[PDB]
């Protein structure tokens, strides 16, 4: 249990470049320096009282306790005046920046597989009875282009991702996560657009109650959009379950050009197996 | 089958720092840059005719076909003006240099486990009917200090070779058992050169005479006997790699009984907490 979180010394790691900031502190690219040998092992570091460190560690053990190919795991923690958490570094960044930088080279087969993977991770957090509460394209990281992992879940401002019962009553279930999943797909199919951009956060809840939703993205057939819209029903139990979303986006992944309409789709396909095995033996040695 | 070897272009990778040479060419630390992507992936590259390249690929497909935690796999080839082969980069280098540089903190539990691992990989190559022909501490790479892998198999190292290889260029798996015994000895002497100071032309005469490498001081007689049975003159009398796994595993369950190193009770394996950290950053594979 508690053997999954390694307690780190300030002396055995070093922040070296800033990647960004987020939900409790700033993220840096770092290096781990194993005691007694000289090898710089790249990591990611989030820089956030003694008793609050017991609240921190009690949750840290929870996030250090996950095991699923599509969920990120917390690997270490360093108790300093400001706390420092350490996870494996994903050289491909998050999917949000990814989809906004290759938006003219992403084919339909990747997009739908990203949806499958995110539903796989989410359904796993559901099976662990863990609620994400901040699911969003920024919180989906890219291990290899064929392989994404969800991050920074379970931390108890993202109003434009929140289900209506979270905006009005701070109710966070897995069914409220399904709603934010619905927005996350929408970030993907639109190659990184800011949902409800320019309509004040203060006024989102009145527009959802009124019955407006995010608009059908251009590359989406009705079949994909109808699933997004069912994720945004006002009644939580009517939204689909993640286990269903897995089956549905997997079906759509067996025939992608039927469900997403992208210009140039026939000139960009999956990696050959040759290319996936190469990617995996260099970068991605875990199970799936 | 051939989807296990990725055919690379010169333009999608770059050698960046020279790591060493020895076997068949020069090895560099490199970078692979995925087509259409902005990330730079560390790799290892060995830089060496069109017809000879068919001899090459036929072997390369085999060396790309291994799947065992303790055997290295060939990952790509770039058959251009100079043949360039690509495998995963092992940031810890080869085991020989490891044992030479960390001779101050290597305990008996590490040594004995390396033997178990080297026998595991070797016994797998046997099962695949591939003869190493060059098993040696230099050809044992370090993925993590807890995890070694055999490399550059399937391809003169006179001081490692079984006698029937010196006398008849005969290489079977039983000849690999011998080089295995010599590999252990390099490890237990913390990296000494076997038959140091003796000209290569004369090793065969000393082996036929019946001398062997001498018992290292840190080695109990139980360990020495295994090294000696690896060096019997009748190849079929030497032990099998499957047998060496069991025996060195038996010895690892009680390491200080079988190796006598000063300061040994102050260096132990990593805690599980430390093994899990090691594995999620560096070693995510099965074992
Ligand atoms: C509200 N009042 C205020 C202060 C007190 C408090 C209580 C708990 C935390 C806590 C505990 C644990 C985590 C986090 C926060 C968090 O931000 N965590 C991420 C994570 O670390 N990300 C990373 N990026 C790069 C390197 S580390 C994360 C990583 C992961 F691998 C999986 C899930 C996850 O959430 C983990 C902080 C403060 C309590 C009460
Ligand atoms: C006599 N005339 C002269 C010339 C012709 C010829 C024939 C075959 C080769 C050949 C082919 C393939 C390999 C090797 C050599 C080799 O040296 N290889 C190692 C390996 O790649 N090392 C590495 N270090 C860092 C990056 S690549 C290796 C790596 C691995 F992961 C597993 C096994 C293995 O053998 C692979 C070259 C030339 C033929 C006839
Ligand atoms: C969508 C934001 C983002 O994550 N961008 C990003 C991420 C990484 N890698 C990485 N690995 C582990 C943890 C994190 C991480 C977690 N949180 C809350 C972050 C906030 C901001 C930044 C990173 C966070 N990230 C990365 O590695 C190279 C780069 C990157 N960016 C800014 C894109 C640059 N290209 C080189 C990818
Ligand atoms: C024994 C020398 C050596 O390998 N040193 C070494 C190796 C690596 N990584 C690496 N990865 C894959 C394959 C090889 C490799 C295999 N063979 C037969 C080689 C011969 C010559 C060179 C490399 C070979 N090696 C490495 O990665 C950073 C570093 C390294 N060095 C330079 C050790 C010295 N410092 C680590 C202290």
């Amino acid at each position: 249990n508690q053997a999954l979180l390694r307690i780190l010394k300030e002396t055995e790691f070093k922040k070296i470049k800033v990647l960004g900031s987020g939900a409790f502190g700033t993220v840096y690219k770092g290096l781990w320096i194993p005691e007694g040998e000289k090898v710089k092992i790249p990591v990611a570091i989030k820089e956030l009282s003694p008793k609050a460190n017991k609240e921190i560690l009690d949750e840290a053990y929870v996030m250090a306790s996950v095991d699923n190919p599509h969920v990120c795991r917390l690997l270490g923690i360093c108790l300093t005046s400001t706390v420092q958490l350490i996870m494996q570094l994903m050289p491909f960044g998050c999917l949000l920046d990814y989809v906004r930088e290759h938006k003219d080279n992403i084919g339909s087969q990747y997009l739908l597989n990203w949806c499958v993977q995110i539903a796989k991770g989410m359904n796993y957090l559901e099976d662990r009875r863990l609620v994400h509460r901040d699911l969003a394209a920024r919180n989906v990281l890219v291990k290899t282009p064929q392989h994404v992992k969800i991050t920074d879940f379970g931390l108890a401002v993202p109003i434009k991702w929140m289900a209506l019962e979270s905006i009005l009553h701070r109710i966070y279930t897995h069914q409220s996560d399904v709603w934010s999943y619905g927005v996350t797909v929408w970030e993907l199919m639109t190659f990184g657009s800011k949902p409800y951009d320019g309509i004040p956060a203060s006024e989102i809840s009145s527009i959802l109650e009124k019955g407006e939703r995010l608009p059908q993205p251009p590359i989406c057939t009705i079949d994909v959009y109808m699933i997004m819209r069912k994720c945004w029903m006002i009644d939580a139990d009517s939204r689909p379950k993640f286990r269903e979303l897995i089956i549905e986006f997997s079906k759509m992944a067996r025939d992608p050009q039927r469900y997403l309409v992208i210009q140039g789709d026939e000139r960009m396909h999956l990696p050959s197996p040759t290319d996936s095995n190469f990617y995996r033996a260099l970068m991605d040695e875990e199970d799936m």
